[PDB]
């Protein structure tokens, strides 16, 4: 219910989806040909980060008003009251951001893929190997938006600077979330 019992509608979720994760990756071209060493290693590092991008719906930035899977609302403008870390608020910052973007499916996706594969190299073997794969998921997404947002340019590399924040985000607040199972 109240104060801090938030983390309940958030908590039941996203533990269930660290899987998602894993599949989602599957349909990424040429991760399974990564060492099974790093494409775990890198889900491991970056699953954290590709739910963040992802829960980015969850948050309507016009109601100020997040909707958690079993749809139940509350409010980024009252639960800063309500105790409610501050994480969730952390959270709301950069969600409307990235959702002013305007994606498209296929972008979205494409971002997140790219996500995915720009997590911490430090479990990494072969980053030599993980880099070309970032290089070349970094390619589709820089014409797909260049093609999508003609004049609309700048959402490309304000998706490269998502990137870090996204970086301290997980090294901020992970500790209390995927460690559910």
């Amino acid at each position: 219910k109240s104060g801090h019992e938030i983390w309940e509608e958030f908590s039941m979720s996203f533990t269930p989806a660290v899987k998602e994760v894993v599949e989602f990756a599957k349909r990424i071209p040429g991760f399974r040909d990564l060492s099974q060493h790093d494409q775990v290693n890198l889900l491991k590092a970056g699953t954290f980060e590709v739910l963040m991008v992802r829960f980015a719906s969850l948050f309507d930035a016009k109601e100020r008003t997040v909707t958690f899977l079993g749809s139940k609302k509350y409010s980024v403008d009252d639960l800063h009251s309500m105790g409610a870390g501050d994480l969730l608020n952390s959270m709301f910052e950069f969600s409307e951001k990235l959702n002013a973007l305007q994606l498209s499916d296929e972008e979205m996706s494409l971002f997140t893929a790219v996500v995915l594969v720009s997590a911490d190299r430090s479990g990494i073997e072969n980053v030599n190997s993980v880099e070309a794969l970032q290089e070349t998921l970094i390619r589709a997404l820089r014409t797909l938006i260049m093609k999508n947002h003609p004049n609309e340019a700048s959402i490309f590399t304000k998706l490269l600077l998502k990137l870090p924040d996204l970086r301290s985000l997980n090294n901020m607040h992970s500790e209390e979330l995927l460690a559910f199972k």
